[PDB]
């Protein structure tokens, strides 16, 4: 349960051997369910975007959208207990900074919800940080209580460095997920046939991130 534990019995240990860490109950029913309201409560309230375009060939009525986003800083009305989740997610990486391979991490992104909408689409294979913008880690909370994906698709496949098998990480509620976001985890997710939600925080390696913004 505390935070130094988790990162110092396991997220240390599993991300310098996978580069890949999932942490299951993180939050525990009551603080994930609160989550869940509260990024429902977003989408019931239109805070999200209408999704990414998927297909365009089509003619405005025929277009195709995916993945829904909202950016959010965690003190807004309504959404305390992301921040809390975000707080929280701060809290394991600052007692894994200086140990998590050489990078030093100095500062993260607001959280990006998304909610890909269970109408067949899903996220392209890609890589978080291919070109160097100082983003060092990726981290995800789940919110899908009993998902699953036999029947629901949604799995998120991670391709860990050149390795020939691939790792397949349900979106299950109250997991947490923890990757290298660069070239080393290129991944994809497959089709979402049901309501999908996921937070998103990014970490910045100080290096990377200082020398970044002479690219712009
Ligand atoms: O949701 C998951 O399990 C994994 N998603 C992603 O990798 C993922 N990666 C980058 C993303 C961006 I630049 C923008 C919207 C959604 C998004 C994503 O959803
Ligand atoms: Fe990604």
């Amino acid at each position: 349960l505390p935070a130094l534990k988790l990162a110092l019995e396991y997220i240390v240990p599993c991300m310098n051997k996978h580069g890949i860490c999932v942490v299951d109950d993180f939050l525990g029913k009551e603080t994930g369910q609160q989550i869940g309201d509260e990024v429902r409560a977003l989408h019931d309230t239109g805070k999200f975007t209408d999704g990414q375009l998927v297909s365009q060939k089509s003619d405005s009525s025929k277009d195709i959208r995916g993945d829904k986003i909202t950016w959010i800083e965690g003190k807004e009305p309504g959404c305390e207990t992301i921040g809390l989740l975000m707080s929280s997610m701060d809290d394991l990486i600052r007692h894994c900074n200086g140990k998590l391979g050489s990078y030093k991490i100095n500062g993260r992104t607001k959280a990006m919800v998304a909610c890909y909408p269970g109408n067949g689409t899903g996220y392209v294979r890609h890589v978080d940080n291919p070109n160097g913008d100082g983003r060092c880690v990726t981290c995800i909370y789940y919110l899908n209580k009993d998902w699953d994906a036999k029947v629901s698709g949604g799995i998120l496949r991670i391709f860990p460095e050149g390795k020939a098998q691939f790792a397949d990480i349900e979106p299950k509620f109250d997991r947490l997920l923890f990757f290298w976001s660069d070239r080393r985890n290129p991944h994809e997710v497959q089709p979402a046939y049901a309501t999908r939600y996921a937070i998103t925080v990014w970490y910045f390696d100080a290096d990377e991130r200082a020398r970044a913004k002479v690219k712009y």
